[PDB]
């Protein structure tokens, strides 16, 4: 007896296409996203060129509609050169990405002045997100204050996050906040298996004590989304490891192992996987679309999916228990039983749909 | 043609005693206050052992009271331990300390609760500043305002910073500042000259924009406050130096010189001087105490100036116009023209005076 889901979303993805394709394209992310019962994807933008500009988003854009196989929608991200030069374009993207630490990214930010002036400059009504760690995290939310409007936390690992998050909605403030699967799942308890370079991730893996107050606060957590972050094997083995994990094809059935167990219900896990990013990201429905999985078939993860270019997981010898069996996109039948069926390029950038426009207030 | 000057008050300084009398100890240092034309100084935590816990506090009481040569009170430092333990003591000191950066300091704090925790339980009608540099700053403002309270943040040193708190004065935010005199007067460009070791001090100097945005924003700063940070010479010139510069003895002769270019006013001197610290900190007036200074006499600061136990300054070669002449402290002549003239003991503390405590609403 299988069980049937509506398409789920991951807002957090990395495509690596253009510029890291050895790593990943966006025939083989996706690919990996449907495997893992993820039928819309949002494209982070830290590749190579950065998408920063309007040239670099328009090259991205016709990259993605020729490779993607599921539907999608691609960052901006912010620069020390870009606030009030993304106005045109802006509407056309996912939202704006903020990296606000040392990570895997022409895009960390020098002040919090120009942190400020993004804020200020990009239109009020579309998203901002951003990777903001620690007291990072607080410093964002100042800034967001400051200019009265909304932001979401990429990625939070750490009890000192959600807590500090879960204040913030005490207080009735506009934050939303998603956890990676890695988090939630692993922890410094990992590490020796994993071994230094492997393990390398921004943020870092926590604490048992970390992991278990995401846990405690789930109710604090908007979304699930991967931060799927492929780099390959002999990057990560290598003498300056890139941090990041894949997690596409692992995603869904770590959650889905923990529904079985009674650590969170189904419910909880599509609000988190497909209500909220839809409502925050004012993400389209994909009309026929639909995720088909058995709840009952128990594996071991392997040493490697089968789709991901990274060709490596953190989360090898992990017992699972929950399968994605098939997927329907927009009426095709997109995978089966790890074969994907639908080409690259039949996934489309949801923003053109009319549908997945944000809405907006008439100029003055 | 003497001017006379109300008794300067100086929010920020390192006296070292307990535990780092090599450095300075609080009869030197208040010796270098009254050179400087300061009458009342408030003193840091970070001793040996810091000043945490209420027996700390208490030694450190007997210690100023029977060494201080001009009057002062004592901030105590939060940690990672001493929330909520600070209620009865809380009102005898300055106000709390919170270090949120690295430094010369039982006292940095893990995470962004613990100084949640601080903002809770210290009392709310008693002083709170911090050390909080670049985004810091608009995490404790965050902090803060979840606490729906003030902060205070010392030695300003960027012009982010100054920006960020602009920004939040425009917002009608309860924040106040204070900048050390070299974060106005050195920079850099200076950094060849000092060296290294010399150099080092927490907020670094800052590029020639950072002092032009201080100078520019002088209206956004409540308070002129030394950070006066004594070390010895082989300390700040050995393997390991510590941050930090003396500046009592210094301080007023430089902002003299500004007032004398037309940088700023008097007004605006005595404002940052005298009347906000006693308004932030509720600092009760001192009798028959004033500083006389002559305006047009110019010197050059040699190579240490002759109180503090440092026995160095990284203004050498500066030259200046202004010098403090004579101070009196509560009818007695405490300074001369280089001799100081009260013994160690002279002062007091001032949160014990029945003007110099805090005023607050009765128990429910
Ligand atoms: N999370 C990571 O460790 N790496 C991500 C970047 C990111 O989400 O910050 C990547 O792009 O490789
Ligand atoms: N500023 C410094 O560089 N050092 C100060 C500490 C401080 O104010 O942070 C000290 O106590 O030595
Ligand atoms: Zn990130
Ligand atoms: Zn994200
Ligand atoms: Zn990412
Ligand atoms: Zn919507
Ligand atoms: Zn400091
Ligand atoms: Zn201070
Ligand atoms: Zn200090
Ligand atoms: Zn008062």
């Amino acid at each position: 007896k299988l069980v049937r889901l509506p398409g789920l979303i991951d807002v957090h993805v990395h495509l690596r296409e253009p510029g890291g394709t050895h790593k990943e394209d966006f025939a083989s992310g996706t690919a990996a996203a449907l495997a893992g019962g993820i039928t819309m994807v949002c494209a982070m933008p830290n590749t190579r060129p950065p998408i920063i500009d309007a040239p670099a988003l328009a090259l991205a854009q016709k990259l993605a509609e020729a490779g993607a196989r599921c539907d999608f929608a691609l960052f901006l991200g912010a620069s020390s050169e870009n606030a009030g030069t993304l106005g045109t374009v802006a509407g056309s993207a996912a939202g704006l990405k903020l990296y606000l630490n040392e990570t895997f990214s022409e895009l960390r930010l020098d002040s919090v002045v120009q942190w400020m002036e993004h804020f200020e400059t990009w239109p009020s009504h579309l998203p901002i997100v951003a990777h903001a760690e620690q007291q990072t995290v607080a410093a964002v939310l100042m800034v967001a204050q400051l200019t009265q409007r909304s932001v979401h936390i990429c990625h939070v690992a750490r009890k000192e996050e959600i807590l500090l998050i879960k204040a913030a909605k005490a207080r009735g403030l506009p934050v939303t906040c998603e956890v990676a699967p890695h988090h939630l799942f692993l922890s410094h308890d990992d590490l020796e298996r994993l071994g230094p370079g492997k393990g390398e991730v921004r943020p870092e893996l926590g604490s048992r004590q970390d992991v278990e107050a995401l846990w405690e606060n789930m109710a604090v957590i908007d979304c699930f989304a991967s931060d799927h972050a492929p780099h390959t094997l002999e990057e990560k083995c290598g003498s300056r490891p890139p941090p990041g994990f894949p997690g596409l094809e692992t995603m869904l059935p770590l959650l889905l192992t923990a529904v079985s167990e009674g650590r969170l219900s189904l419910d909880d896990l599509l609000q988190r996987l497909h209500h909220n990013p839809r409502r925050i990201f004012h993400l389209p429905p994909q009309e026929d679309t639909y995720v088909e999985v058995d709840l009952e078939h128990e594996w071991t993860i392997p040493s490697h999916m089968p789709f991901s270019k990274a060709h490596w997981t953190p989360f090898e010898g992990q017992k699972v228990k929950g399968t994605v069996r098939r997927v329907v996109l927009r009426g095709e039948v997109a995978y089966i039983d790890g074969q994907v069926l639908v080409p690259p390029g039949y996934g489309q950038d949801v923003r053109k749909w009319p549908q997945g426009a944000v809405p907006q207030l008439p100029p003055s």
